[PDB]
């Protein structure tokens, strides 16, 4: 494989940096995977991921909202045909809600086709074998056999990731993105949910903007579909190097993106600015997001926001505050005002998810949805009196009838959860209570 | 003039008849008027009567409303590039109110480019002069010169008609029917109106849907533009008989209509069954109205019906309720039983004007607003009662701020009509009450 | 009557100038006439002479194409509902062509809506009465009687300008100006011309264009319908100066516009730079054409370049050569080379017809088809030579089957001219010749 | 997995007849590949399939054209993104250019997606070990080690299925897809080309033609991207029924597709009517083709129309004559005939590919171009005379510059194979010969 141009001499040095929470595994077998997947067919194409970029530019600068969300791990056993609807579904009409509260157009990005990686367990596990990684690495199975870090999953991955994306791709030409089917299906939800009392102001309210439309005689192209973008955690090295590839723009400019995903996003742990994950996303075209926690000082976001977005691009970066409902008021207005000043439009972007992750006292982890809400409450409260946008959110959820979040309509206490308990990894968001979020959602985003 | 075909037969039956309210001038010069006019560019034209009948076949089955409306007499002298504007946008800016209330395409009929004869007069004044019966027969001086009968007025009258059509035309397609111009118009009545607390509910509500479509990315080819239908009472014999053409449809069909109008409707005076007028109309295949009092009987509407509409082709007749608050719950739902079981979808239509006019104490004739909206609130009461469709109304307004009716948010009581009384008949809607109208008829259509 | 602002001192002035081509009569009657005409809704409106203003620069600058044509002289006698129709028919199904063979825009301006005024007339006829100067002025029947001058007339002429404007917004609207009707018509002129085996290339290569576009499955937004401007020489002092109105632009911008057309245009006669319709042009907004001789020389052209368009804003000024066949290409070329070294983007437009009437040694006057055309043919010649753009063409025809100019496919010599001539004035163009006229003119578009 | 429902009674049937040409491999292991591939996401959906047989109904009632191609075989070596992009844009470069001739909609289906499985070879090779039979079954390598019939392989073309689908879908969306781009591109073949000046009256013509469109403010909602349908031959048996999938059409109306593509085919070997393939395709909702030889009798031909459209639904089945360019005119015109009185309207597809493969005395195995053109040139002049519709073809292609047929513009010969021949199978038109064979078949289509 030859050199692109001057990007060898910074590939190179990316390269060298320290990357955490790698998987360890043979290195002779994991190149030959990597050699493999150099030659595949990209999940996205570059065209698209420059469509994102002028999408997310509007977010930056007020005009445009941000949904981001789906499964915390995609397993290979739950990526079907059924599942991938239900999120899909309720990515769609939690957007329907949010446009319209929000009064803009919301852009909607999928943790889907790619999030398998996962970093979030402790290096080892109780009796003495490596615990899961993500089905990118190792099996859910509680046995040496399974758990063992396996080169070969990444092709897998690769597999389910364009399995998906066809899906999506198809199912939202297809017509399970027609706006009237999705707000019938939210009247649904509104009819049958226990606190739908509540919410059935904004729904008939819905109801009536559609029906407006209808009779204004609008002609519907814009109405029978939509576009839902893909992202994952770009944590593993050998996985996000293969998907690298060289497109050239308009007028014949060369640019170098990594096709994994539309947006790939840093995490908490991988976060270090001398280390591989940080280095990778500033070489790289795609639009980035990177994760934010409470000991983030406004010095180092600034910092991020430098080197990540080295010409002022808005929408280049999303800055994810993720920070418990408690430390979101207190610690991000310093970070908004310190990156404002700096000449930075960043997408701000909620994450109440990854911060209020507590033991449930019934061996379970899990979320309590009054506490979600109410970090996502503080983040709108921030950019209200700062006057700053706020740009999105980023929930994780799932469209099954799960129980691994407590509160919510529905009443989902700690004895309801062993019940239904389908995740990988971190709690997600009931159908129910994922559009209920956005109901709300939308009523702060009015306010 | 050569004959059509049957029709001749017909159609000297129909001069025949006797016909009230008519002028009495030179016979001889007002043939030579007609045979004239009987050569002239007409003002609408057969395909859009069709694409009428078309839309008015859809608020006879529930799936449209109708706004008809405007200056109760135009005048020659009012008849001014300024005023016809100023009526267009209060119609429009009402019509925006009435698609969303009634959610479902309201169609803009407008009493414009040809309404000038008036019957509505004693037959003979005080003085012994003539009095006023519109600037197609005489002028609106007091003066024995003026107010005597003239056949050269009837071409004075298709003069402006052609004009204010041709504006209204322009003024349509030139792009003061912009849907985001008139509410944002309507945002300006319901800020600076004193009951616009009230209306302000519904007027966020609208913003919020035209948010929403820009939103939802939605092309703008039906919002910049609208289509404003024109119609007129067909009271004059040698104008109204003077304007007929003869149409061939698709395929070689031939009919007959009077294009003075896209809609002519007949009034309360000239409505015998053995007159000119009802026989006119059924000869014609224009849409047609009729205006209906309190002393209708049931048997009567049926028998209009039938002769008016002998094919039962649904939105063909309006039926024009016209009597008072007081007794239009009592007398309509008689009519409408009757009707509908006679097997004729009309369009039930509430002109809650040439009911209420009352003389007020201070020489001037006035409407009540409150009373005026009693008869629209009672339309409706009948017609949820009874489980039909409120087809339209027929309101009698202008674009000036003026004060012939009490009432309303401004609060004009008796001592304020002289302030600004500018109407050549009967009293017409302020700016801010036909908005403030329109504002009540969209919550009727809602609950 | 008060004062706009700066334009007062410059109206003033610009009245003081001599006019040319006047009608004699009563001017205190004429000045009533005036102010009624003050008072009247205009023929069109300011955003219209905008859209046309912003169209016609796209023409100055190579992207679009001008048709402008119609009646050499309106009459009130032929200004009917189906003369009308014949002429916008034929105006529209050239533009077609011509739309095809440019492979640009064709803007369709008329001939239609105030053309009444005539110059051409020498100023006394034989028999010592005044000869015919237009309807605006006087009648066609030669008597004392009937040619006296009659300011009345020009509020007839308003009548029919209004009605004439109210029909073509009609027919535009109601679908005469349909695509797929217009060519089909034009499969039955290319079928049923002699000479139509010559045209059958581009009448099949049309046909299969259209049936591509419906392939391509291409919504029909801008297929069903057109706009089609209007214009007329303002020869007449009072009445030009009647219809002007003073309009507001987007931020409270103020300018001032004669709507009595879209296009106002100057004629040979009343050319003069201190007299009062180069003075009256220059102060008005609209767009504005000249007709321009062999006897001007290309000092001259830059001179009223300067003064009409004095901002240099692209396709304010249309510069109409009409110079005869022979003439053409010997004239124009310095014109322009002087025209476009000056800095001024104008639209050239070629006017074929009033260089070429000849006397037909028959008592009547007329054109050789032939000779029409070599005009046009070296007019392009000298665009395609020097390389600047022909910009459209300015004809002269009728939508009736008439036998006013010679040659074309139907062969009309000195013997065919008495069994058909309606014109009024200048002898047009037969439906058949019109038509057979855009098809070669596309053809030269093409080369 | 349970039972559908009266499915169960013809499905167990179905799977008891014979199957020609099948893989001979472990059984337990394959079961094992099955019930992995029976819940993953399939390649295609539904109501996608519902749009293809919808427009399959407009081919065959004359309103449309078909135009099915691609690689003979697919390689996972292949399926990369530049070589997807370079089949996509020739078979979209051929669409706008048959689209234009054809004056109606092309239907673009192609060889992608699943053509894998390949059965023409003979069942065993010189040197005693097996040969190819399709990368879904065995390596092209030629050593026992390769050839070995491998189950895993059905997962591996799963994976390169879904990689390929996703990606026609991204190019699509993304504007490769563009009508202007192609038609670009277009002008470059045939300036480029040696024959390009027999083809330049088309590509100006078309060139003419959006231009047209551009001209008459066409808004470009359908031109900026297409869909491209998929296709393989439905070969092998327990990839083919893994991928069955129960959908419920609207009301409820429940029904069996087979998600592999959105049409599958039944090839000339695997074609009895006791047989597998042909009781499968029957017992499936997809739209199906079948290959026909020249021994094919119009009896037969009668018997399968019969079995796979059982409700005479048009478009359902697809016939595809493959019959050499010699026989096409014999054999084809009795086969219609019959087939049409029978009351079963087909799309009548050619293929003049796998009729005229002869060894090029050479090695290599090759077509010549000038024998494929004559047997389509057949296939026209039977419908032609017939008077029925030429539905489509079903070419094999490339979009590299390969050598593997003869003749064309290029003046391909023996000496010429060597040089450059990819193919795993069959030998594919170059891109070169793919858009001038389009262009001789757009030709054949408009006389
Ligand atoms: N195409 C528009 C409108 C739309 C269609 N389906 C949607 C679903 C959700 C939100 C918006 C939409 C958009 O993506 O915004
Ligand atoms: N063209 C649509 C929408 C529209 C445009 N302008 C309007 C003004 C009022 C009401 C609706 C409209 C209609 O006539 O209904
Ligand atoms: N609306 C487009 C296309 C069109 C409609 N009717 C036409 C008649 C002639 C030429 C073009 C057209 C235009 O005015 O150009
Ligand atoms: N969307 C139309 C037009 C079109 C776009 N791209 C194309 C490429 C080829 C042929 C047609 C098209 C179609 O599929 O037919
Ligand atoms: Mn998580
Ligand atoms: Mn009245
Ligand atoms: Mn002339
Ligand atoms: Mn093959």
């Amino acid at each position: 494989p030859p050199l692109p141009e001057g990007m060898q001499q910074q590939f190179e040095d990316t390269i060298s940096r320290d990357a955490k929470q790698q998987p360890t595994w043979d290195r002779a077998q994991a190149e030959n995977v990597r050699k493999i997947l150099e030659s595949v067919p990209p999940i996205v194409v570059a065209p698209e991921v420059l469509e994102l970029k002028q999408k997310l530019a509007d977010v930056a600068n007020g005009k445009a909202f941000l949904l981001q969300g789906g499964d915390c791990a995609e397993t290979f056993e739950s990526n079907t045909e059924p599942h991938i609807r239900a999120n899909v579904k309720t990515l769609l009409q939690m957007a329907v809600v949010l446009t319209y509260g929000a009064s803009t157009p919301v852009i909607k990005m999928a943790r889907i086709a790619g999030q398998y990686a996962k970093p979030r367990s402790s290096d080892l596990d109780g009796n003495g074998l490596p615990n899961y990684r993500g089905d990118i690495v190792n099996g859910v199975e509680a046995t040496p056999e399974a758990r063992r870090h396996d080169p070969a999953r990444m092709i897998r991955a690769y597999a389910n990731a364009s399995a998906a994306m066809n899906l999506v791709r198809a199912l939202t030409s297809s017509g399970t993105a027609d706006l009237y089917r999705l707000s019938e299906w939210n009247r649904e939800f509104v009819a049958n949910s226990p606190a739908g009392a509540r919410y059935e102001a904004l729904a008939r309210e819905i109801d009536s903007g559609l029906r407006f439309m209808e009779a204004c005689g609008v002609s519907d192209e814009s109405l029978r579909a939509a576009d839902i973008y893909c992202s994952h955690e770009a944590l593993l090295v050998d996985y996000e190097r293969s998907m690298l590839r060289l497109a050239t723009d308009e007028e014949g400019n060369e640019e170098l993106y990594d096709l994994s995903a539309h947006q790939l996003w840093i995490g908490e742990r991988t976060r270090g600015m001398d280390d591989f994950h940080v280095n990778f996303a500033s070489m790289i075209s795609n639009p980035i997001g990177i994760k934010i926690g409470p000991g983030i000082t406004p010095e180092e976001a600034v910092a991020y926001a430098d080197k990540l977005d080295p010409n002022f691009e808005p929408g280049r970066l999303t800055i994810v505050a993720r920070m418990g409902h408690d430390k979101v008021r207190s610690v991000l207005p310093g970070v908004i005002q310190a990156v404002e000043a700096s000449g930075h439009k960043v997408i701000w972007q909620s994450d109440p998810m990854h911060g209020n992750t507590f033991t449930a006292s019934n061996g379970y982890k899990t979320r309590h949805f009054d506490k979600v809400i109410d970090e996502v409450q503080g983040f709108f409260e921030v950019h209200r009196a700062l006057g700053t946008h706020p740009g999105g959110i980023h929930i994780e959820f799932t469209g099954e009838d799960v129980t691994e979040c407590l509160g919510g309509a529905e009443d989902i206490t700690d004895v309801d959860l062993p019940g239904r308990y389908e995740s990988a990894c971190d709690p997600r968001l009931n159908t129910q209570q994922s559009l209920e979020l956005a109901f709300l959602v939308a009523e702060m985003l009015r306010n």
